[PDB]
């Protein structure tokens, strides 16, 4: 089923993305806030695109029921970045890293051809790693790096109450799509592609 096969087919890019440099050094103690800061500025500016095209396929009818807005990251990433910077500076400051300029571009592209299998690729790869992960990146910053829990809000998804039984229940969903054969190896060779821009941003932020 297609959870089982997004699952399989980036196993080995996960594990890529675990080993990353960059991201090695943040959870095991070695960076610090400033670095952190760094990685949710390029995530406020890929989830911001990420969400407009999530915007787009909803409302085209495509996979509603998988795209909850509860999910939204980019307001409550603000909001952290507002607390772990000290002031709205950074909306003025940060730019895209080229990693990021590539990633965003594939999403603004996926929004404005409303592709659906594309979109849920990508919505896989962000939404559903960051609620099965997340916890671990969030207690590493709070316990390396002391950094306040009311400025990791984007690892809480507030408004979900029992985690296990959504991401059981997501990945039901994405069982029950509907696709055809070139509709389903599309939002699998998407979904590879993702990892592939996650690990470059990653690279861009370790150079
Ligand atoms: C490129 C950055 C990352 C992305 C895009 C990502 C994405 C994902 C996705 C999509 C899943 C769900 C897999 C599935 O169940 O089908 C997942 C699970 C998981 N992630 Fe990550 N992840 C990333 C980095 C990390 C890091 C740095 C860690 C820390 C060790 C981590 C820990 C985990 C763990 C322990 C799971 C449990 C496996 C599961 O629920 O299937 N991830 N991640």
């Amino acid at each position: 089923g297609l959870a089982v096969e997004l699952k399989q087919s980036t196993a080995q890019a996960h594990e890529k993305a675990e080993h990353s440099t960059f991201m090695s050094d943040l959870l095991k103690g070695r960076l610090g806030v400033a670095e952190f800061t760094r990685l949710q500025e390029q995530a406020w500016l890929f989830y911001t695109a990420l969400e407009q095209a999530v915007d787009a396929v909803r409302a085209s009818g495509f996979a509603e029921s998988l795209l909850d807005p509860a999910l939204n990251r980019a307001e409550v990433l603000a909001r952290d970045l507002d607390k772990l910077n000290g002031s709205s500076e950074w909306r003025s400051r940060i730019t895209a890293s080229p990693a990021v300029i590539d990633y965003v571009n594939r999403l603004e592209e996926i929004r404005d051809n409303v592709d659906g299998p594309a979109l849920v690729a990508h919505h896989y790869v962000r939404y559903l790693g960051a609620l099965s992960g997340g916890q671990v990146i969030a207690r590493m910053m709070q316990r390396h790096y002391g950094v306040d829990p009311e400025a990791l809000g984007f690892y809480h998804f507030e408004g979900i109450a029992k985690l296990k039984v959504y991401k059981d229940e997501y990945r039901e969903k994405l069982n029950n799509l509907e696709l055809s054969d070139e509709q389903r190896e599309h939002l699998l060779k998407e979904a590879t592609d993702a990892f592939v821009f996650n690990h470059q941003v990653f690279a861009d932020l370790g150079k």
